[PDB]
């Protein structure tokens, strides 16, 4: 028996282990495979039945899911930027700075720099975040699992002119499919504790 | 109209040292929009044929890809320091305690070394669940340079009669019958030239 969850890419370096240490002490004997993939291949994954969950933030008729979180995100820069030597950074300032992105494909209200870089998953951001290639958006999970990011990166004040950074994660089945007793159970108990 | 240059790194060697190649290309190409992407191998390959990317790194490894070998990087078994083994162990413990292995998203018996292991395909997610205490798995040394952190929680296994050597070797892969950008063939050059030696 083995359940195959697939977490989208933008959500790797978030705190999903919580629900896999649930599973495993349920069920014992499960093989849980964990993928990540692009927004867009999760879906497919779970229409044609290669994967049995999904981790998905902001969909169809034929998926159902529950909220499981909120997941907040920080704009953050290098300490050795050029741009970090300030309390304050403007508008025209940021426009002028290259910003590292983690998609795919572009929400044009996402971006706020006239050049910049695609990346697909968090990591490969920061490190170039921290190469004083350019700043980013990056989940407050990493400067938990790395404390040492806080004597590397500091927080951009950016708040005025931008949205709140951050992620509503659902997770997300097919209706049409079948879930085994695992993917079941962890659904069942979810629902039951937001109750 | 706006020059462009997409990497693959596949997922294997996303938690490898690929940053210092970035950083060469930045500074020699500075108006030069580099998107890194990851994906399996098999996918990185087609992207390689189909254009979406230029320049591939692989590990191990078809005769339309050309390539030219970058490092070798250095991959260690762990586990949690609060895991029950850790306390003590044998290759026969070995054996009974779940694996995380780490592979693209099927599995040569050369890939695993117990009776029973769940599948990731890439290693963050697999130091997740090793942290958790849900088993033991072969991570990139690099992982540990760049988190210190995980000093404190991990620590690598030492088991008699358990003595396996794990590494990559990288390769920048590129396709024979596509064209190259500037940028790309900088990189190949410096790489080459640089093998020289």
């Amino acid at each position: 028996p083995n359940l195959t969850i697939v977490v989208v890419s933008e959500l790797l370096h978030t705190n999903w282990t919580d629900y896999v240490c649930l599973l495993e002490s349920r069920f014992p004997d499960l093989q849980i495979n964990i993928v990540s993939a692009p927004q867009e291949d999760a879906l497919q994954m779970l229409l044609d039945g290669s994967a049995q969950l999904a981790l998905m933030f902001e969909l169809d008729n034929r998926e159902q899911f529950v909220e499981l979180k909120r997941e907040a995100l920080i704009p953050v820069i290098s300490k050795t930027h050029p741009l970090a030597s300030q309390e304050h950074v403007s508008y025209e300032q940021i426009l002028g700075t290259r910003q590292i992105v983690v998609a795919s494909t572009l929400k044009p209200e996402l971006l706020f720099s006239k050049h910049y870089w695609r990346t697909d998953n968090h990591h490969s951001a920061c490190l170039m975040i921290l190469r004083n290639l350019g700043w980013g958006v990056l989940p407050q999970e990493m400067f938990k699992e790395n404390p040492e990011l806080n004597n590397k990166l500091k927080a951009l004040d950016v708040f005025d002119f931008t949205p709140r950074f951050e992620y509503y994660v659902d997770l997300v089945w097919s209706r049409e499919s079948e879930l085994g007793a695992a993917a079941r159970f962890l659904i069942d108990y979810i629902r039951n504790k937001r109750m």
